[PDB]
């Protein structure tokens, strides 16, 4: 049944949106937090979704569940180990996972997220507990794994902590910075907090990705390329509404992190119109296929590939192409990158 039963590479998936309902339950239960439901299966279809939603409704999902893990050392390391296990069963050989460390913290973080009380788990500790879970995961499951830390659009005052964290934990396992949250906040790409984080990133040799054009206008993409100096785009789909920027981004071979099932579920994509990934396929653009938030979308990687095979004509050949563009556009050291590419070229013939 899998649409593409071969190794893949995944560059766009959020750790906080890729937790096992069973673990949420565990810590919830064990901590007295208080879930909407008390068996694995019920939680899942409560946090899960199958229609487009408001934005408020989407964000509220992270309340149900986040307080159960945030602030808890055990569970922070556990989600990270368990993530890698999950990517094994989808057949991935290399994945970059991303998350905001402030958002699992309950100490030396203002405001404190999710209405937590103040404990003693810091953002910097959060990054080493995820590093541990990810590295012990890699060694047991056979997936090569790096991470990316996210600044958050609405909170530019965390962002220099972000980059400083990327440089502090670099290749152990953090290899890049991202910018995540509400891309429609006016001006948010240019808040000086985020600008100067991404200029430190250029000056320190940290890779950069940014979510832009998933639901913002193409001017948001243009700000991520020209001012934050991004190297890849999260989604990038409204890039098509600006012909000259589209044409220039194909020209320099910009990588687009595409997330098709997520894009229908969130509204980003209207069912009555060509999906932007078909335009990309036909134009030969550099893009990847990715899950975003498997927990919210009740998906695994094969969901994305079954959508595009089924409902869009995608062939094995295209599949192979796109994973090879992923590996080529990953944020690994060049020696490691070429090692990856060898693994896939061999598997693919
Ligand atoms: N799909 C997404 O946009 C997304 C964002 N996150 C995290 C960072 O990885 C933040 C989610 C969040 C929700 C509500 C308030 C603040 C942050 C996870 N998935
Ligand atoms: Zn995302």
């Amino acid at each position: 049944t899998p649409a593409f039963d071969k190794p893949k590479v995944e560059l766009h998936v959020h750790l906080d949106g890729a937790i096992k309902p069973e673990t949420i339950l565990y810590y919830g239960k064990r901590r007295g937090i208080a879930l909407p439901a008390d068996t694995p299966e019920e939680l899942q279809n409560i946090i899960g979704m199958d229609k487009p939603l408001t934005l408020p409704d989407f964000l509220a999902k992270f309340d149900y569940y986040m307080p159960a893990i945030a602030g808890c050392r055990d569970a922070i390391k556990r989600i990270a180990y368990e993530f890698v296990e999950m990517k094994a069963k989808d057949g991935v050989v290399y994945v970059e996972v991303r998350y905001s460390p402030h958002l699992l913290a309950n100490s030396k973080v203002e405001p404190i997220p999710w209405n937590q009380a103040e404990g003693d788990l810091t953002p910097d500790e959060v990054v080493s507990l995820v590093n541990q879970g990810l590295q012990e995961g890699e060694r047991d499951f056979g997936v090569k794994v790096r991470s990316i830390l996210c600044c958050m659009r609405h909170q530019p005052s965390w962002s220099s902590e972000v980059v400083e964290l990327c440089k502090k934990y670099r290749e152990q396992t953090v290899v890049a910075i991202d910018l995540a949250g509400d891309e429609t906040i006016e001006g948010s790409s240019l808040f000086p907090g985020h600008v100067q984080a991404y200029a430190e990133a250029v000056k320190s040799g940290v890779h950069r990705t940014v979510h832009a054009g998933e639901v913002g206008s193409a001017n948001v993409v243009k700000e991520a390329v020209d001012t934050l100096k991004t190297e890849r785009l999260g989604h990038g789909y409204h890039t098509l509404e600006d012909t000259t920027l589209y044409n220039r981004l194909r020209q320099e071979n910009m990588h687009f992190e595409i997330c098709p099932w997520s894009s229908y579920l969130t509204g980003a994509w209207k069912p009555d119109t060509e999906h932007a990934v078909i335009r990309f396929k036909n134009d030969q653009v550099n893009y990847s296929l990715n899950t975003d938030d498997p927990l919210i979308f009740k998906s695994t990687l094969d969901t994305d590939y079954q959508m595009t095979k089924k409902d869009m004509g995608f062939t094995e050949e295209e599949f192979k192409r796109l994973n090879i563009n992923a590996a080529k556009s990953s944020f690994l050291p060049e020696d490691e990158k070429k090692e990856l590419l060898d693994l896939l070229y061999k598997a693919y013939r």
